């Protein structure tokens, strides 16, 4: 389990930062490196992180885990907690948000601004320095590079499609559908946020088959699907105290879950109102929105809509899971599922 | 030489463009990724490719340079402008630049903004997947994939030792020193500029030994601080007909070779000149420090220091170039020494 294991797992970071932050000349630029490990890889669940680690632990034979390929694992699951730090930094300027996990985000910090562009790149090249230092005489290291530079190139690409669909100044309520939702997500988070964490697990496991990593993303590009529609409901209707952030998909013009399912349920008089009040940075504007989405009881359709998620994530562990532990996919449908 | 090899090169990008805009749902985000391959990966001088492209000539047997060989190669140096690509974009979002390459910068042009930081991680992911598809199945594939991430982080510290140098709204001139300068520019372009291409070259011709690369480090990271120093210098003396862009190292506080020089010479009055009007936005400012550099006569000393600068570097091609063809580090002093 992960509840268990989240103390055990921060207290790797020290050695990371440490091992990452050990040529006088650029010590300056590695104090800056420290500042942005400490700011932003820090303040989160560390479910990805976690994931590799629990994985690691149920699908490798005990007698294999010695004490350096448990620590080759813990680093590994911070480097999927550095990937998602590298594209939170960047995305937090992209979609103009102001805090996260319960603090102002890296890029509003005074003296901080657009440096925050290379400081979401140090990070990244943070992970392939741990790969090198940790893995790179494992028969696995090469798995592990290319996956996790397929795991960003497809996030890239689900962020370039969530960004083009979601115009400043535009209206774009004709793409607001539920094919290009569905498009978004898979690329943009399903893939780095479920399938990255087992599949590293897998491969670091010596499970490198075609047929046994396409099962498991069967299962784990439906659960990150379910998990962004989460995402963008807690957008709007989390509590900033649990959440550590405030949304703006509505000011943004995202293509949401919630907007689309407005569309879905609208009259022709509240297109018209989604239609002039969504997209825009009028406080009253984003506050019609939401009254509309309460009045089409956008709520009620999502917490329906997670019983069938739950439901159908379920049948595919059934499906799919073998020969993999199912406890391997419901210890995190458990992390996922509220 | 390059000069002849120019349009060839130039039209390998048609093929580049083609295999990595090749699931119909990512549609738009792959049209959008053509456009930013267009945008920004056009319009320079192609030094860095081309220097892949000569050096592989020059490294490998003519009977071993098949066709397939060659299009590795061009494609490598192809990957090597992908990665000058990705960090341009985001330097000029950093330093504030208006045009590059003589049109307005990638993040200026209306309608794209703060997105060009996906496109700049977009233009980096696109290096990885050529290597994939083209040189999977060589005996270098893993060390190119090394030595592109290791650019990549080389570049990005110093990248932080220039940003944290040149801070907006704070005078830095006591950080403003020859070592500090040297560090900073080793960091951010004499690795990826001058070591990357050759080094790329090389382990594609099987020339693999810790020796030989530390050997032609020794010159290439000398070039590409007299490349820095001559960028520098051009920001402010340059023609924009002629470099495609305008200069921005003052406005921005930057730790530039003529700041460092100015420092060196002034007396106290001048001092205080540099200290009341450096770093800020204000033209008149910009125009003050100009006429203080034109007074230490900055312009003549450039040219000395560059003359000296050619002899060091062609003592080091006779004491380091061995076994190498002394013509592949002659080529690139050529290019850069004009
Ligand atoms: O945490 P956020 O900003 O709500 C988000 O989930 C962050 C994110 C960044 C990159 C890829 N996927 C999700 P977004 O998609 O912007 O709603
Ligand atoms: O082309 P530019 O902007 O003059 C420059 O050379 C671009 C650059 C970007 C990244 C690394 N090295 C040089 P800079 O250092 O900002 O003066
Ligand atoms: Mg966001
Ligand atoms: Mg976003
Ligand atoms: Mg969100
Ligand atoms: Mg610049
Ligand atoms: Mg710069
Ligand atoms: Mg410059």
């Amino acid at each position: 389990a992960y509840a268990q294991e989240k103390q055990d797992f921060v207290q790797h970071f020290s050695q990371i930062v440490r091992v990452l932050t050990e040529h006088p000349e650029i010590g300056d630029a590695i104090a800056r490196l420290k500042e942005v490990l400490e700011y932003n890889t820090i303040g989160g669940k560390y479910n990805r992180g976690l994931t590799v680690v629990v994985a690691f632990r149920e699908l490798v034979e005990p007698r294999k885990q010695d004490a350096d390929s448990l620590q080759r694992a813990w680093t590994v699951g911070w480097c999927v907690e550095l990937l998602q730090a590298f594209f939170l930094v960047a995305d937090d300027i992209m979609d103009s948000s102001l805090t996260r996990r319960g603090q102002i985000c890296w890029y509003q910090k005074p003296g901080v601004g657009l440096d925050a562009i290379n400081d979401a790149n140090l990070l990244e090249a943070c992970i392939y320095r741990l790969l090198k230092l940790y893995c790179r005489e494992q028969p696995y290291y090469l798995n592990l590079i290319e996956l996790f530079l397929q795991s960003s190139y497809q996030t890239e690409i689900g962020q370039t499609l969530d960004l083009l669909t979601a115009p400043q100044g535009n209206v774009d309520l004709v793409r607001f559908t539920e094919k290009r939702y569905k498009s978004i997500v898979k690329y943009k988070t399903a893939f780095y946020s479920f399938y990255l964490p087992i599949a590293a697990a897998m491969y670091m496991a010596g499970i490198d088959g075609e047929k046994e990593h396409a099962n498991a993303k069967k299962i784990l590009l439906e659960m990150g699907e379910f998990a962004q529609i989460q995402d963008d409901y807690l957008d709007l209707f989390g509590d900033p105290s649990v959440t550590g952030k405030i949304g703006t998909d509505i000011q943004d013009n995202k293509c949401s879950w919630l907007v689309v399912q407005c569309l879905q349920r609208a009259t022709p008089e509240q297109y018209q109102i989604l239609k002039e009040n969504y997209g825009q940075k009028e406080a009253e504007k984003v506050a019609r929105v939401k009254a509309l989405y309460e009045e089409l009881d956008l709520p009620a359709v999502f917490l329906q809509y997670e019983e069938d998620s739950y439901s159908h994530i379920m049948a595919l562990i059934e499906q799919y899971a073998a020969p993999l532990p199912p406890a391997v996919f419901l210890g995190l449908a458990r992390k996922i599922y509220k």
